[PDB]
């Protein structure tokens, strides 16, 4: 095409040279001056705009940045100015695969220049563009920068509270706008601001911007293409300070306090009480906030969200008046039913008849010897069908969750079927008829360590139990096994090839005898007797406290491989983990509670500003001192009779 | 001072003698077919295209800066 013209320019716009551009110009002008069919617009933007990517002559001038950038734009504009062009120049996109909706007026936001930006607006520039590009990137990490698209989230992502500023007083922004994940701005704040605490933490202090800039209450109510008020998405992101805001969110003003999540009941010096809009909060709509947060099991700081107080006492609330009670009725339940088994099979009054059958209803029973064996029988059925419809729920939590939580389900529901295939065997009369009940019934104590949630410090134990025997036995055990077997080689030299003195005489496995006399030793179960050889057993002893010492020191290091920020982070992970196993009981336990007679908390629907009387459910504090303030907020009193 | 040294020397020890097996792990690699990493060889300001061979990394948040550096992009096809 001998295209001298274009590339002369891209290179004179890089260089943000002005002297060298004026004459770029009036030789495009006599080129505009030699073809006049098409006149200003498809000439111009065959030599403005490159042919794969679609970048503009002005986004090159935006990429790279000189302090001529100031002067060139204006040059760039005046040219499309002059031409009529500016319109279809002002908002060019890429036409490329990768950029779908790059304008220049993002591109300008991006290197982060004010007095540049407010010169495209008046020039013209589409404030409302969408970058629909391959930068969204499921694979984040890399190449992505998500952010909603728009200009106006642009500058609210990347720490620009004056083109903020400056673009959400343009009339034609639109505030509302959605997202190809449909996503509008407060999604976008949300799925961008860390949780890394305070980076003179802006999006806090911008997500507070927007909603006091504009905005009724029809905002947080969008939801996005996978159906989130941003709210919920911040929960399910995971985002804890964002979170903190936007559930306490108190605005001492009064045009727009109505926006506000956070309340006031009444102020008197130092005592004040404090009131929660909790709207979506609690567990009374589909897909709640704790729904999302408790049952949530990838993100990580599920307890640094849960410590938050319109969360916090919702939990206690839920759980004194409520899950208290419950988990010790479903305690005395489950802890008669594995009594039970203990006192069926393994009681034996006196004299049994003849190798009975424990779960049989033989023809004359007292009804106090019998109900037990149909306490059984319902109460393993009742856990069936219940963990039962866990199968049809969990389908992603149990791979995601590999060593955290709900394997109690699992192991509830091996120990329920096991009972019930125990009388399912007697049906069929195998030889697994005592074998499937003994595990059975071994799951059942062993099932006690789920309720061992409930006391504070219960569990906390309870779970360090659960760190070490999934985290850490497999590590000692193969070095364990590892001097076992090294040292057993060693010793089976001195059995069936030493001296033995009298042996080859008592049973059997001259490699397996000579590991299990070794191995007793752990236990504390030391036989001498296995140890009578000629002249060897110098030998043999000074080899076997060899392996004592040796078994000392993994023992040994086994303690402070659990050390290592016992003094934190052993005892408050466990702690923080206990908690989090807790509150997903309790939501459990309401999904287990029947709709009618919810007759509970949620306290008393108080005005917000409007007409309705009751306007919202509410949830009351106490907070307390100093930093006092002369109170402007609600009805001046004690809460009333 | 197990709550640090204990710990963390044994971490750090424990590093550096997994960092000597992976470097005799590429002597005991045959020299043919060390088609591997070692990235793409872009420019660096020079005349040529292929200047030094490179590495790739993903840098993060606050202290902006209005950005006078390279191709200014995304990586590419
Ligand atoms: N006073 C709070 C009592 O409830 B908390 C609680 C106690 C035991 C089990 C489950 C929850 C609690 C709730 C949220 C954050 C921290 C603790
Ligand atoms: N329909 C199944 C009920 O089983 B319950 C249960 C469910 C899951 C795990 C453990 C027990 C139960 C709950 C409260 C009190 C008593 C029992």
């Amino acid at each position: 095409k001998k295209k001298r013209l274009k590339k002369r320019i891209f290179a004179a716009v890089s260089e943000g040279c002005v002297e060298e551009l004026r004459e770029l110009l009036q030789d495009l002008q006599d080129l505009c001056r030699r073809r006049r069919g098409l006149d200003v617009p498809d000439f111009l933007m065959h030599k403005l705009t490159a042919s794969d990517t679609g970048k503009t002559c002005l986004m090159k001038a935006l990429l790279n940045i000189n302090p001529n950038t100031k002067e060139i734009v204006r040059i760039l504009l005046a040219f499309a100015e002059e031409n009529d062009i500016l319109d279809r120049f002002i908002n060019a996109e890429y036409t490329e695969e990768a950029y779908e909706g790059q304008t220049a007026l993002n591109i300008a936001i991006e290197r982060r220049q004010g007095d540049i930006t407010a010169v495209l607006i008046a020039a013209g520039a589409d404030v409302n563009a969408h970058a629909k590009g391959v930068f969204f990137n499921p694979k984040y990490q890399h190449e992505g920068f998500y952010f909603g698209e728009t200009p106006l989230a642009l500058a609210a992502c990347t720490n620009q509270p004056e083109i903020v500023q400056l673009l959400m007083e343009n009339e034609q922004t639109d505030i509302t706008s959605q997202d190809s994940r449909g996503n509008n701005i407060l999604h976008a704040l949300v799925t961008v601001a860390e949780d890394f605490k305070t980076q003179n933490d802006f999006v806090k202090r911008m997500y507070d911007m927007i909603l006091l800039r504009s905005g009724n209450w029809e905002l947080e109510t969008m939801r996005n293409n996978d159906g989130l008020t941003p709210l919920q998405l911040a929960a399910k992101m995971g985002k804890a300070e964002i979170l903190k805001y936007i559930l306490s969110r108190e605005i001492k003003e009064k045009p727009l306090r109505s926006l506000s999540r956070k309340f006031t009941d009444w102020a008197y010096g130092p005592v004040s009480s404090s009131l929660y809009d909790l709207t979506n909060v609690d567990t009374t709509t589909d897909n709640s906030v704790l729904e999302i947060i408790v049952y949530n099991t990838n993100i990580d700081n599920r307890h640094e969200m849960l410590t938050l107080e319109p969360l916090h006492t919702l939990l206690h609330t839920k759980w004194k008046k409520f899950a208290k009670y419950m988990f010790f009725l479903s305690f005395c339940f489950y802890f008669f039913y594995n009594i039970t088994l203990t006192l069926v099979s393994y009681y034996r009054p006196r004299e049994d008849e003849d190798l009975p059958h424990p779960l049989a209803l033989t023809h004359k029973m007292s009804w106090l010897q019998l109900l037990g064996r149909m306490f059984v029988l319902i109460w393993a059925t009742c856990i069936s069908v219940k963990e039962g419809i866990a199968i049809f729920l969990l389908r992603p939590s149990d791979l995601q969750s590999i060593l955290s939580d709900a394997w109690f389900h699992f192991v509830f529901f091996v120990q329920a079927v096991l009972v019930i295939l125990s009388v399912f065997l007697y049906l069929f009369a195998y030889k697994e008829y005592l074998a499937c009940l003994v595990l059975a019934m071994a799951l059942g104590w062993a099932n006690m360590l789920y309720y061992t949630r409930g006391f504070q410090s219960m569990g906390m134990y309870s779970v360090m139990i659960q760190k070490v025997i999934l985290h850490d036995v497999l590590k000692f055990l193969f070095v364990y096994i590892l001097f076992l077997l090294g040292f057993g080689v060693a010793l089976a030299s001195l059995i069936e090839k030493c001296s033995k003195d009298k042996k080859d005489c008592s049973s059997y496995g001259s490699f397996s005898d000579a590991v299990l006399e070794l191995f007793k030793l752990t236990i504390g179960l030391g036989d001498l007797n296995i140890q009578q050889n000629s002249t060897y057993p110098i030998l043999f002893l000074f080899l076997l406290i060899t392996y004592v010492i040796l078994t000392f020191v993994l023992l040994l290091n086994m303690l402070i491989a659990l050390m290592g920020e016992t003094v934190e982070n052993v005892s408050k992970e466990s702690e923080r983990i206990w908690r989090l196993q807790r509150a997903r009981t309790i939501l459990e336990f309401e999904k287990m509670l029947p709709e009618w007679l919810r007759s509970r908390f949620r306290m008393g629907e108080l005005c917000k500003v409007a007409d309705e009387d009751f306007r919202l459910c509410l949830r009351i504090n106490e907070v307390k001192w100093t930093e006092w303030k002369t109170h402007v907020s609600f009805l001046n009193e004690d809460p009333g009779p």
